């Protein structure tokens, strides 16, 4: 149940999504999905401040649930989204707002307007990286996807590590349906380098928590 | 726990294998592996009584649990396993023991003695057929691999689905990394079609049940 997933945590509620301070000025949006009746599953996000404004990180599940996300912003922080990056191939709901959409070029060959140039080591660069500072957005190689990516807010010790990072305790990766098995777990160790000092790691489908969901996660994949 | 899992049923213990009878001279197998130290998770098979042998479908997780099942046919029931099937790419061990093994052609491009002969129906035939009664042995296409394969006794009302059938109140269909994600929805329906009347369903990772196993299957896998 939603009830039984927040009982840990402090939630502040606007329609159907849930948000959640990481840090100062560091919110994390949670949605949920109940398509087959089974139960609802979570999708976390970001919406960071940066002055007079925000940057989102991740749609909702639904286009009503992420226009909510773009009301709470401008409506509740004044601070309206104007920029926003998909770590992973909602978005109508964004180009209707006008709101500057970043992905990594080679995800899902409605696109985003804008791709992301990323060096050889993986970090951004260019438009992408002055648009979506404070965070640094980097692509650790394929794993949950081919092109999924990361983002992290290193002087708060915030790293979100996406569809790739599991929990803690998990015991399985999910759906590899998409996945890059072979270079999940060195894909895996490229995020933990990037991010080496953040103990805080968020994750698109399980509550916060920390290293040990990258631990686990790397235990997976190794056995692939 | 294995024994909050077998709390269930009425299970006799042979080493590391739990058996339990589906049907006068229908055995299932069931051994657990706990590799990674997350719990135990079962594997299940069937030992089926023909005359004065057994026919052995699946081995257990391990060449030391897949001789016990070879040694309980021998040894307690002294009618020895003559022939096996197994329905995904323990092998060793049934070859050290001299046992006849069958498998599709083309799955594991160690591998099984022998290659089935299917009909273009997806029906076992020639000396698969006659080595292997009274099992049917069907190929409903790809799915939980490309390869798998199911088998049924339809005299008795049972039909055994391999790692393609999940259980009635599964919520996805596990690891799909070797999946053919497009043809499972209608490998299930054809598995469903070839075994019409059977209603006890068995399972590699699941305890026996009813066609709701089959129903839950189909519909996970028609979200793919
Ligand atoms: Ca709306
Ligand atoms: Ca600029
Ligand atoms: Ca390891
Ligand atoms: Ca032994
Ligand atoms: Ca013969
Ligand atoms: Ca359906
Ligand atoms: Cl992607
Ligand atoms: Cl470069
Ligand atoms: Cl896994
Ligand atoms: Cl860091
Ligand atoms: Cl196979
Ligand atoms: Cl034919
Ligand atoms: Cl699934
Ligand atoms: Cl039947």
């Amino acid at each position: 149940s939603v009830a039984e997933q927040e009982a840990d945590r402090d939630i502040i509620r606007f329609g159907e999504v849930s948000f959640s301070q990481l840090a100062e000025g560091v919110w994390m949006h949670t949605t949920y999905l109940d398509l087959m009746g089974f139960g609802p599953i979570p999708s976390n996000g970001l919406l960071v401040v940066n002055g007079d404004n925000t940057i989102l990180v991740d749609t909702a599940w639904t286009d009503e649930q992420t226009e909510q996300i773009v009301a709470w912003a401008s409506m509740v922080l004044a601070k309206p989204v104007r920029a926003a990056v998909v770590t992973h191939a909602g978005m109508a709901a964004l180009h209707g707002a006008n709101i500057a959409t970043w992905a990594h070029p080679l995800s899902n060959e409605v696109p985003a307007r804008n791709a992301i140039t990323f060096d050889a080591n993986g970090w951004a660069t260019g438009e992408a990286a002055q648009s979506l500072a404070p965070l640094r957005l980097y692509y650790p190689g394929g794993a949950h996807t081919r092109d999924n990516i990361t983002v992290g807010l290193p002087e708060l010790g915030i790293a979100f590590g996406g569809c790739m990072i599991k929990a803690g305790d998990a015991s399985n990766l999910g759906n590899l349906a998409d996945a890059d098995t072979a270079a999940y777990a060195q894909s895996v160790r490229n995020f933990a380098a990037a991010f080496p000092d953040a103990r805080t790691i968020a994750m698109s489908h399980s509550p916060p928590e920390g290293r040990k969901a990258i631990e686990r996660t790397l235990d997976l994949a190794e056995e692939l």
